[PDB]
């Protein structure tokens, strides 16, 4: 049997959308799936790790993904999701600056850094309507975002013709993904992208790469409006149907090529007639979606089969 490993916190490893797709990928005749135990992740060497053919992990809040590296490095697998630029990815400055090499439209942006033992020493000049960040004018409102992508505490700043303040958004509350708050001016701790607001129609649209040409995409009320989440009679987040042109379509093989990661989350502002990427998340399942579940097991499934059988000397067409 060729083994599929799968290497991340229980939290992500145990989730639905995880097991919903290590089902599927288990009918595969010729895989068996090892799903490695959080402790032995976090408390054993790689040495004493599951072997595997194949590797499927992901970085996560706590995920040693030193050990991954180590463990890929010492056992050579065939990696889906490539672990190294899992540390990229991390950084949304690491992440515009490959997008941007990829010819991939994002938000005008300036990455402000600040020295934490000078903080005033920054380059940041600050209007009551903008800022100017290295020199470059961002009229409110403009977007800022904490350099670290796993920091989801994002504020928008309204421009004085709207009343000012600002839109902190943050890792969903239950019933909220943002507030207003009163403040008008930017932090004045931390590093930060500060970006131009791209004008949408107050939905994001969400999208999911299963390898460079499969990608699912939905859409969600953005939180950068009220902060309300929508909810159905459920419970779960309402979520809008949406089929990517082949503008997006070619985003998407890039971003999943680019990264190398071939499951891939990332988001898209359709504005002004174009669509740009403001994030990239790496690792993520679409929940809910029976067809997306088959599908990407199907796709991860033959992948893996493609790569491997030849060597294992399995039929494989
Ligand atoms: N430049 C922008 N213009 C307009 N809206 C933006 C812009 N940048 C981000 N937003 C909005 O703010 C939301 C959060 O920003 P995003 O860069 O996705 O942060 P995040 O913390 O990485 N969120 P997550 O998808 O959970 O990882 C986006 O989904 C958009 O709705
Ligand atoms: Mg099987
Ligand atoms: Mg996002
Ligand atoms: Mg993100």
């Amino acid at each position: 049997q060729i083994v599929v490993g799968i290497c991340s916190m229980a939290k992500k490893s145990k989730s639905k959308p995880m097991k919903e797709i290590l089902e599927r990928i288990s009918l595969f005749k010729y895989i068996t799936v090892v799903v490695f135990e959080e402790e032995v992740i976090l408390n054993e060497p790689v040495e004493n790790w599951p072997l595997c053919d194949c590797l499927i992990s992901f970085h996560s809040k706590g995920f040693p993904l030193d050990k991954a590296v180590a463990y890929a490095k010492l056992r050579n697998p065939f990696v889906i999701n490539d672990l190294n630029m899992q540390y990229l990815i991390q950084d949304r400055r690491e992440v515009y600056s490959i997008l941007q090499a990829e010819g991939i439209l994002l938000p005008r942006y300036a990455i402000l850094n600040r020295d934490p033992n000078n903080p005033k020493e920054c380059n940041l000049i600050e209007g009551e309507d903008h800022v100017e960040v290295n020199g470059e004018v961002f009229q409110k409102p403009f977007v800022e975002k904490p350099v670290s992508a796993e920091d989801h505490n994002v504020y928008i700043y309204y421009p004085t013709s709207a009343g000012g303040g600002s839109q902190r958004l943050f890792r969903k509350i239950g019933s909220r993904s943002s507030v207003y708050s009163p403040e008008s001016n930017v932090r004045k701790t931390g590093s930060y992208i500060y970006e131009e607001f791209m004008p949408t129609d107050g939905t994001d649209v969400k999208v999911y790469t299963v390898g460079p040409d499969y990608a699912h995409a939905e859409a969600r009320k953005s939180p950068a409006l009220d902060g309300k989440v929508e909810r159905d009679s459920e419970g779960k987040e309402v979520r809008y149907p949406v089929i990517l042109n082949a503008r997006e379509k070619l985003i998407a093989w890039k971003v999943c090529l680019a990264f190398k990661q071939t499951v891939c989350g990332f988001d898209l502002l359709r504005a002004n007639g174009q669509s740009y990427v403001c994030d990239v998340n790496g690792f993520s399942f679409v929940k809910n979606s029976m067809k997306y579940y088959d599908d990407c097991a199907k796709i991860l499934g033959n992948i893996v089969m493609r790569e491997l059988a030849p060597q294992f000397h399995i039929p494989w067409s």
